[PDB]
């Protein structure tokens, strides 16, 4: 019930310069979890649904201390603007914006698939509202404010 590391690491420098030990896979029993796949997390603070996010550096500093660099995901409930009318469900806006965790806040792998291909897997099981299947909506800046769709259209 635990994340380990999975394979041989490689040391390098920087990073926020120190020393770290990055690692390409963490492990939990029968999950597996590589650089690139996406993953929900534990989240406890104001935003409103949870966090989701691309993992794109594991490593281990000195004291056994697990960090995962990760790029949000951004649920339309956490933008400036609302839930558009009719977007979706389990609609998630990319974002360039990364930080640091802890790489034991990971609560479980997903997906994030387009839009005609999430509607084609998710066409049979009736327990519909889940939390491992979801389809990116557009590009959404936290700094800047402005989202746009999967197509390149801004909104209002």
């Amino acid at each position: 019930q635990l994340w380990k590391w999975s394979g041989n690491p490689t040391q390098r420098r920087g990073m926020k310069k120190a020393r770290k030990l990055f690692y390409k896979a963490i492990v939990r029993g029968k999950e597996t979890l590589r650089i690139g796949d996406c993953a929900v997390f534990l989240s406890a603070g104001r935003p409103n649904l949870p966090y989701i996010g691309r993992i794109e550096s594991l490593w281990e500093s000195w004291g056994s201390n697990m960090v995962v660099k990760v790029k949000w995901f951004y649920h339309p409930e956490e933008t400036k603007l609302g839930k558009r009318q009719s977007d979706g469900k389990n609609a998630l806006y990319q974002s360039c914006h990364e930080d640091e965790n802890d790489v034991q806040t990971i609560s479980h792998k997903c997906q994030v698939v387009g839009r005609e291909q999430y509607e084609q897997m998710m066409r049979g099981r009736k327990y519909q509202d889940q939390q491992d299947l979801y389809y990116l909506a557009g590009t959404y800046d936290p700094t800047t404010g402005r989202l746009v769709t999967a197509d390149g259209v801004p909104v209002l």
